[PDB]
């Protein structure tokens, strides 16, 4: 369930928490404007990236440089992620993001995520790698 379009979806809300040039209000009304990303379905970086430039052009650099630096680490740069992110919320604020559509899916991610299996978390990272690659070889 967990694949590298919902890394990614992860990645830009933590982004969007973390966003130093818009204000706690305007956070609030960009997580709104954000819910259909984490109900529909799977689609490329290239997409969700253009996606993230018509309404927060700030973060959709830094959503894309993160995944690439995450795709140019290693497997650990992955597990991480995902450490540093369940240490992110409902213990820094502190707000509870719980009955939440966005605290849902950082659940959700979180739970599928530690349901683990190492074969299907290392196939994970190279899905992710991939995932990157194929918007780093477009030619625009």
């Amino acid at each position: 369930w967990v694949t590298p379009y919902k890394i990614s979806v992860l990645v830009l809300l933590s982004e969007m928490s973390k966003n130093t040039k818009i204000s706690l209000v305007e956070k609030r009304r960009l997580n709104k404007q954000i819910l259909p990303l984490l109900q529909g379905p799977d689609m490329t970086l290239s997409k969700l990236i253009k996606i993230v430039e018509e309404c927060c052009p700030n973060v959709s650099s830094s959503v894309h440089i993160r995944i690439k630096l995450m795709a140019e680490g290693e497997l650990k740069d992955m597990e991480q992620f995902f450490d540093d992110l369940a240490d992110s919320f409902t213990g820094t604020e502190p707000e509870v993001h719980k009955t939440s559509v966005v605290g849902l899916f950082l659940r959700h991610m979180i739970l599928a995520y530690n349901k683990l299996s190492f074969s299907q978390v290392y196939k994970l990272y190279t899905s992710l790698q991939q995932y990157f690659q194929s918007d780093e070889n477009l030619y625009f």
